C-alpha cells in the first residue's frame, strides 16, 4: 500500500540511511540508476563557510534555455571551505565509488571530475539530460556500456518540490537506446515520467545514465545543492584542479584524496612515475 | 615490385608538403598513412642529440620473458629538448591534420597530448604483442568501427626503421573490421593469421595511426642497432593524459609556448559547447591560463 491501490505507480526511488551497507546501497543504485543517501551541522559550517563566493556571483536573467538562467554555480569548493577537510572524506563515498569503478588490483579507478555548489534563483526547469553528455560518444554505447560518472548531489537548503529540486527520472539507465532528450531525437519526449528528489545533508547518488533535471523555482527561496561529480580515471575533469588547488592544501590531503584531485597517480604519471614524487609528497 | 608472388598489404606514402586534405583521405580509407619528411632531417638530428643524454642514463631492462622489454622509454621531451618544444610540436600539418580528426564546429581544439615517449628498441628486443593503442580506453573497442575517433599517434623515425630492427608491424584497414577484440587466442579469430607490413622510414619520417589499427613494435634481430621513435600521442580533449604535463613541465617553459602548444599541456583550456558552453580543465567557469598567469 505505498499508492492507493489501482493508481500507476510512479517511478521507483530507494532511499538508505547514511548508516546503511555499501552493498545495500550499490544494488540500489544498479536497479534504478539512483538511490538517496538521507543523513551524507557540517552542511551548516559548509553553507556559511560558501556564502561568501556565492554573494559576489551575479545572477542573468535570459530567458535563453541556458542552464546559467537564474542558477548560480561555484567550483573552487576546496579553496573555499574547510570540505577539504570533512565532507570528501566519507569512507562509504570511496565505498560506493570503489564498487561502481575500481577492478581487483587496479587500486582507484577513479577521481574528481568537479565539486561544484548550485543555487537555482527563484528560474525556468532545466533541460532534461544524461550527465553522461559531457563525454559525447558514452550515450551511443547504451545500458551495456560502462560507468563513466556518478554524482553525489547533496541538498544544501531543502529541495522542495516549490524550490525547484531536480526531477529524476529512475530506471532511465536501461533504456534500449540513450537520445538526446528532445522532440526531435527522443521518441519519448513528452511521455517522460519524472520523479522530484530533500533535506540539507542528504545525498542522491545518481548514475550518469540517468535522464534528470533541475524543475522550476518560489518568491524567496535560493534552492543551494554540492554536487561531487566522479568520473573514471580515464577520462578528463572539467575542473583543472591540480593547477588552481595550492600545493599548501595538497599536502594537508590524504593519500587518496591526493588521487581524487590529481596531485597523485595511480594514467596522470611523470615518465614511469608517480607524479606526487616530483611535486614533494613522498 | 616481387615476382604469382603474393602482395603484402599497401601502406599509402605521401610528402610533408602535400595536403593535408589529401593524406587524411589515405588516413580514412587504411587508418594509416607515412608522411615523409615529417621532421626535417637537421631537426630529428638535433632532437635525438637533446635528448640522447637523458636516453644514456636509462638502464636497459633484461627479464626471463613477453613482456615488451629492452625498450627504453622517456617521455621528458619537452623539458629536455629546445629543438622539440619550440619546433617539433608547432608543426602545422599535425595540427591540420588533428583538426580533421577531433576538432568539433565551434568548439575550439578537441585535441590535447597524451603522451611525447622516445622509445628506443634495442637489439634483440623480442616483437610486442598485437594491440590496438585505444586499449588504453577499454571501452572504445566495444563501440567497434562506428565509434568516433579516442587518439592518433604521429610515430616519427629517429632513427632509420628497418623491416630487420625491428620497424612497428601495422595492420591497414583493421580500423573497419566489424568486431575489435583484443588479439589474443581467446577472444580473436583471426589471431595468428594478421598480416602486418612494416614502417620503413627514414629519420624525420613519420606514420600517422588511428587508435582503431591493430600493430605492434617487430622484433630487432639486429646485433647494433638501437631503433629509436619519438611517439607523439594525441587524444580527445575529454580524455585523460597518461603524462600529467602541467604538473611537470615548468612554468618558465610554458610561458614560451604559443596558445596552442600551452592547449596541447593543459596550461591552457578548451571549450565544449553541448545550449550550454563549459570550458574543459578549467578553473570555476573560467580558463585555467588566467590563474596561471599566461592571460
Ligand atoms: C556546461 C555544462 C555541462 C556540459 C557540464 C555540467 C556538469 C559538469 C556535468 C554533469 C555532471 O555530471 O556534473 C555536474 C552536476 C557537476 C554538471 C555541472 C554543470 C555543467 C558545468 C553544465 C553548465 O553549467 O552549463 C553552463 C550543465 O549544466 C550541463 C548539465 O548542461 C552539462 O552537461
Ligand atoms: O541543479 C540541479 O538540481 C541539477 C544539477 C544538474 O543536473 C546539472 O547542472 O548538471
Ligand atoms: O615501437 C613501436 O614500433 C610500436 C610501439 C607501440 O605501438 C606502443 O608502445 O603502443
Ligand atoms: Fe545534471
Ligand atoms: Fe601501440
Amino acid at each position: 500500500g505505498l499508492v492507493p491501490r489501482g493508481s500507476h505507480m510512479p517511478p521507483r526511488l530507494q532511499r538508505f540511511p547514511a548508516t546503511a551497507s555499501a552493498d545495500e546501497i550499490f544494488a540500489a543504485f544498479q536497479e534504478d540508476g539512483c538511490v538517496v543517501i538521507e543523513g551524507f551541522e557540517q552542511v551548516a559550517r559548509f553553507s556559511q563557510e560558501v556564502d561568501p563566493a556565492m554573494e559576489k556571483i551575479p545572477v542573468e536573467v535570459t530567458n535563453n534555455g541556458n542552464s546559467n538562467d537564474r542558477t548560480k554555480r561555484f567550483s573552487k569548493c576546496v579553496i573555499a571551505s574547510p570540505f577539504r577537510n570533512e565532507i570528501i572524506e566519507s569512507d562509504l563515498m570511496h565505498e560506493l565509488c570503489d564498487r561502481v569503478f575500481s577492478k581487483p588490483g587496479e587500486g582507484m579507478g577513479y577521481h574528481f571530475n568537479d565539486n561544484m555548489v548550485i543555487e537555482v534563483q527563484p528560474a525556468p526547469a532545466q533541460r532534461l539530460h544524461r550527465d553522461q553528455e559531457l563525454y559525447p560518444w558514452w550515450n551511443s554505447m547504451g545500458p551495456a556500456g560502462p560507468e563513466c560518472l556518478i554524482n553525489f548531489f547533496c541538498a544544501v537548503t531543502p529541495f522542495t518540490e516549490e524550490n525547484g529540486a531536480t526531477r529524476l527520472v529512475p530506471g532511465s539507465h536501461l533504456w534500449p537506446e540513450f537520445t538526446q532528450i528532445n522532440e526531435r531525437d527522443c521518441p519519448q519526449f513528452g511521455k517522460i515520467e519524472t520523479v522530484p528528489a530533500m533535506q540539507p545533508g542528504d545525498c542522491y547518488l545518481m548514475s550518469g545514465k540517468v535522464i534528470h533535471g533541475a524543475g522550476h523555482n518560489t518568491t524567496t527561496d535560493r534552492r543551494r545543492a554540492l554536487a561531487l561529480s566522479i568520473i573514471r580515471r580515464e577520462l578528463r575533469p572539467m575542473q583543472a584542479f591540480s593547477l588552481s588547488v595550492p600545493m599548501k592544501l595538497a599536502r594537508e590531503m590524504s593519500e587518496r584524496s591526493q588521487t581524487m584531485f590529481g596531485f597523485r597517480s595511480s594514467f596522470w604519471g611523470n615518465d614511469g612515475k608517480d607524479i606526487a614524487h616530483h611535486l614533494g609528497l613522498i
